[PDB]
């Protein structure tokens, strides 16, 4: 019932490859429920051992789970039905009769991002075209997926193990120091759980994802980092401390280690752990990303 | 460092008298830090044993704490500087030199609510008049209180015991079934902690507040409840189950018991506990509100 939510969060600028560890964790743990509350994004990629690629902007990367029973798009979701239908059709095989795709009634339906989220907040009683409950009344494409709040809560209750997939990245948080060069929401576990309607006691663990060289999609960076519309930055220990403090991951996935010398990514493994420790976070780098595929995720304990 | 946040949340329509239990808990526990992220509201009232009244729309009711060291207005705060200054001046004595009032740099400054929250989300790089960091550059009134995100995190880190004061009420949640007849955000612990930038491991306990007869400030109600711009409703067990499920309070403050026969409020005590139990919530009604004052808060175990 409780402590059954593994929440994958990004500790930096949103391009740490959350999608990779989400897919990897889904395959390893076999979550019956996968959940997110994605707003429009460049996509989240997952590549399995067999080389099958999933580039999801809407659907959780966790849909690869062998025990997939429920696919849940949170209240905080801001999605294009077109994109959603495209992703469902592309994973048709994984989204069979025994897989329930639940769109939260209050998920924001994108017309044909900011204007959509704002229109939802406007709470215009006449506007029956912004939330999924309302759009589902004339758009049959989502009606089959759009559940009630009660059904949403009931789907979470009936979920054995849940993979929650946080969006963007911690430093892109609306209320982090880079404002207004940030996203429209906090990219913190508290906000993700809020946007997916996940009650706090359901949180099992936070899987924090990092890149050795964090990348920004023109935004502003941390003082202990420098540039190396993509802007590659050197690792920021301060970014990590801040991400550690707020996000408090239990486990860290350090990705794009393949782009650095052993000393390079190993130093960042140690830096992340120092940052975690410095911010009362028992987080340990457990997973290492050495490529975009399931096969490239290494247990940190096996490689260092 | 962690498990030091007592978060007072409202389980119904926002008029359960959260302010009363916040003030009561502040006096009993002596939190050095009191925190909220209030958007414009009708106010939160606290009356001490001596009869002193605090009607706060901006400041936490917890400022009454004998050990008050920090007063924190979260990133999610949407406040009038005028209202803030008025409340500070009225509690001047409680807000001495040894009390730091910290306004999150990303708190929304109300011009002279919806338009303010929206302007903040717009993230217009030219707009230096919406967030507290920016408004503090020309408005000295808040400059003295407006901290940096780092100082905000550092204030939470250095806090021994924190009273977090949730806003409005669970059924007023943006993503609860009453949408669009709801507030602009979820009124859930996850969202409150998100809006106050409180990392999830800092959560000690959730104090859920309820009224025997929930009141709506014209909105819609639960099917197991009926009406008895204020709309008084009979207790909704379904409302409680839903609030229990999401909010998962550890302790329940059942207020306005004074307006009901012993059997009336006692039945609701039992109903709340049944609702909690039915939704995997070990919540117990610990406090009973028999009036608007500190003296009127009773330990449930002492009266039934
Ligand atoms: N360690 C890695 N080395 C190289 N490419 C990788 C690695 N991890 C992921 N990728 C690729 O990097 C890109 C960005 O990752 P993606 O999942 O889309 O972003 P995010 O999940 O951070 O939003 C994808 O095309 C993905 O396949
Ligand atoms: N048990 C009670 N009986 C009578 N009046 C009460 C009781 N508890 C609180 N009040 C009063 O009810 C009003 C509403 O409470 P208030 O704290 O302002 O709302 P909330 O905290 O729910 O936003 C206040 O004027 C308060 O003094
Ligand atoms: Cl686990
Ligand atoms: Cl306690």
């Amino acid at each position: 019932h409780m402590e059954n939510v593994d929440l994958v969060i990004d500790l930096q600028f949103g391009s740490t490859g959350k999608g990779l560890i989400a897919g990897y964790l889904a395959e390893k743990n076999g979550y019956d429920t996968v959940i997110n509350a994605n707003m429009p994004n460049a996509g989240h990629t997952y590549i399995n051992a067999e080389g099958r690629k999933w580039m999801h902007k809407v659907l959780p990367n966790g849909i690869v789970s062998p025990n997939l029973k429920r696919v849940m798009l949170g209240a905080g979701s801001v999605f294009s039905i077109n994109r959603l239908m495209e992703e469902i059709e592309m994973s048709k095989d994984l989204l069979h009769d025994k897989v329930a795709i639940l769109i939260h009634p209050m998920a924001t339906v994108l017309d044909e991002s900011m204007a959509a989220m704002v229109e939802k907040l406007q709470r215009d009683p006449t506007n029956n075209t912004i939330v999924a409950r309302d759009v589902a009344q004339y758009d049959g494409r989502i009606a089959q997926y759009v559940c009630t709040v009660e059904e949403w809560d009931m789907a979470l209750m009936a979920s054995e193990r849940i993979l929650a997939e946080g969006a963007q990245g911690f430093s892109l948080s609306l209320n982090q120091e880079f404002y207004p060069y940030c996203t429209s929401r906090d990219c913190t576990p508290a906000r993700f759980l809020a946007d997916m309607g996940i009650p706090l006691p359901m949180l099992n663990k936070v899987i924090g994802t990092a890149r050795c060289h964090p990348i920004r999609v023109s935004g502003g960076h941390y003082p202990d980092q420098e540039e190396l519309v993509r802007r590659v930055f050197s690792f920021s220990f301060i970014q990590m401390q801040k991400a550690m403090w707020t996000c408090q991951p239990d486990e860290v996935f350090l990705n794009f280690c393949n782009y650095l010398s052993p000393m390079g990514w190993q130093d960042i493994v140690h830096q992340i752990e120092v940052a975690a420790q410095s911010r009362y976070c028992d987080a340990e780098v457990k997973y290492l990303g050495f490529g975009p595929t399931f096969n490239d995720v290494e247990l940190r304990e096996d490689v260092m």
